């Protein structure tokens, strides 16, 4: 029962229970003909469906499967696809006749204070989010999906993350030791998810049942953070580190009292925007940082909103300019993708290409 | 019941059951006084014992970074070793330990198909953090590395994974082959004492210890995935799906050497007549600049009581004629001497006194 359904009204991996491991990849389409892209997505639909279920010769041919996931369980594997702005208009030229179908809010995220964006660390035409409760299962799924795109796409970047939840179900803690996700509404609340995440109208029909996905690769200066006092740490966020409770409250789930937390507190500024998003982030570590000599670690920030201009960008502007966490963080990758709606069993992903 | 004992006759993490995740780090000692190193090892012993088992001033930084608070120890083990530079660095013996150097501790010989990065191998101290949860393991490494600031400088930090079968099958590496069939059973004390554990002939601090070989081997996943199934099985000498040697039925059947290729990986290794305890992990590190492909490979880690007799012969054989050379390139190399176990009232490598 470790299988997450692939076909559905929405794509899996958004309101799906947060897995432990993620591989996050972005592709740039190198094919000139649109029919190559339809071929891509057709084989991706077939492969993803095989990978997300338990579906398991000519010795002179390559094996159709790389093989490292053979004895493993699906471990709640989900794969989520999205389109960046470059898929519809690249350098002003709309190369596949899709400019008339561009999502209404799909564009590069605005530059923000404290940005240190690496251009090849964000963007892309296609993004693939592979989530699973086992890293080998997840890398295996991404590896075999990327192999299908050779000749059609060029891999732009590949990110890799983790986020462990509590043994008794406690909110998972990020690399600063604070629980991450209390502020999210319940993914089992259909009304709120339809109000925060899922699109019903106002978009091209392929976005119905879809959403927007924001990606920010945020470096976390662990060495500076670990020298900061516990009180300094609790004051940057506005919650007690151990319990995850707001200031002046008892438990994690008590409501936030804004007049009880600092003005430049992370939670204060975000909740003060009046907007909500669905945060589904993962932590990352990447060895040492050259010239820095410290652990290169941080957060792969991923959130889903039906209107990023109303829900995400106001929060980004607020946090970018005034935020105690900026003292310990620097965003180095940025991207916004449009996720199509779900895939019915007889169709292929994003079948608006026809 | 997810706890691996830290105190013992040997260090944990060598013959201990292979966990899923590893963080592998190497440090260079920047401290000039040997007593700063003794302090470091004491606090490392104290912290490690708290970390590997289950375990107040808001104005001070937290003594624990906290991200593992709600997690199980998940068989966390931490294993320590010393590189050659700890005993003699640039001709200088910096801590009066040259008279205590292990007999077989030295940099590994340069090999054909080597492409070594100097800062991807070597080091004076190595720390191996293994656990069945990556967050648990990184947390253990993070807080151990925090205690070394001002005493050591971190040389490199590697990060790996290796998942075993849902029903206990041998874990498969990123080439899809079962990896570990050839190791003796780590529950055979007689075999482990003959392959891994040191009994005599070494300084007393190595009694119950071993040597640890580290080879960071890049795996050209893109070349391998385009190769025929015949190329893949012929490079190893075992069937990919079953893990069986050629002309044999099951994975654990003995290898028939006259039925696998001469330059086969299993042929060359088995032909040395030597054995080691292989405890490796797979790694992935994003894309490779200039290559544009997945940067992945194997963190080769193995334990031998005599690297000059057991490991170096196998390296020479494989370096020259291994069919795996077509899909792999070693980019990091290191050999560490791991001290023996730690009794409850002592600290790691207490021979420093
Ligand atoms: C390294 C980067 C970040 C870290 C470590 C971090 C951590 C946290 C923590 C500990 C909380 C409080 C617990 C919770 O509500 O889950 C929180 C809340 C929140 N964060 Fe972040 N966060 C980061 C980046 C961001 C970014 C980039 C955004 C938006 C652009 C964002 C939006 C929010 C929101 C909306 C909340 C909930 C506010 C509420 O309670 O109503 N976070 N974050
Ligand atoms: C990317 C690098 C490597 C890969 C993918 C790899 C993989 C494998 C595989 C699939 C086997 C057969 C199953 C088994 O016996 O466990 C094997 C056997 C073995 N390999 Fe490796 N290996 C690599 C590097 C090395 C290195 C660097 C050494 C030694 C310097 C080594 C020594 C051995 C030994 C001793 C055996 C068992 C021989 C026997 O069957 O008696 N391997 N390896």
């Amino acid at each position: 029962e470790q299988i997450v359904p692939f076909y559905g009204k929405h794509q899996a991996g958004i309101t799906t229970a947060h897995q432990t491991y993620v591989y996050f990849a972005a592709l740039d389409v190198t094919a000139k003909d649109k029919s190559d892209i339809i071929t891509l997505f057709r084989n991706w639909t077939s492969l993803t469906q095989m990978l997300t279920s338990g579906k398991k010769r000519n010795q002179y041919l390559p094996p159709q499967d790389t093989g490292e996931s053979a004895d493993l369980s699906p471990s709640n594997l989900t794969v989520t696809f999205g389109f960046g702005p470059g898929f519809f208009e690249k350098d002003g030229k709309d190369r596949f006749g899709l400019k008339s179908k561009k999502p209404k809010h799909l564009a590069a995220l605005p530059a923000m204070p404290n940005d240190n964006l690496d251009e090849k660390q964000g963007g892309g035409d296609i993004c693939i989010q592979v989530c699973a409760d086992d890293e080998q299962v997840a890398f295996h799924a991404l590896r075999n999906l990327l192999n299908q795109a050779v000749g059609t796409c060029e891999v732009r970047f590949v990110n890799k993350g983790f986020l462990s939840g509590g043994k008794n179900g406690e909110t998972p803690r990020n690399l600063f030791g604070f629980k991450d996700g209390t502020g999210n509404q319940s993914t089992k609340d259909d009304t709120l998810m339809n109000s925060i995440v899922w699109i019903q109208s106002g978009e091209p029909d392929w976005m119905t049942g879809g959403t927007y996905m924001a990606f920010r690769k945020i470096k976390m200066f662990l060495e500076v953070w670990d020298r900061s006092s516990l009180k300094d740490q609790e004051d940057t966020f506005g919650r007690r580190k151990s319990s995850g409770a707001p200031f002046g409250q008892k438990k994690e789930t008590d409501p936030v009292k804004l007049n009880q937390i600092p003005s430049n507190s992370h939670v204060s500024l975000a909740k003060s925007t009046g907007k909500q998003i669905l945060r589904r982030a993962f932590s990352y570590t990447e060895g040492l940082d050259p010239k820095t000599g410290y652990m290169d670690a941080g957060l792969l920030f991923i959130s889903f909103q039906k209107n990023p201009d109303n829900q995400f960008i106001p929060m980004l502007k607020a946090l970018s300019a005034k935020d105690a966490l900026n003292e310990y963080t620097q965003t180095i990758g940025s991207a916004l993708y449009a996720c199509p709606g779900g895939c019915k069993k007889g169709e292929y992903i994003a079948q608006r290409l026809l």
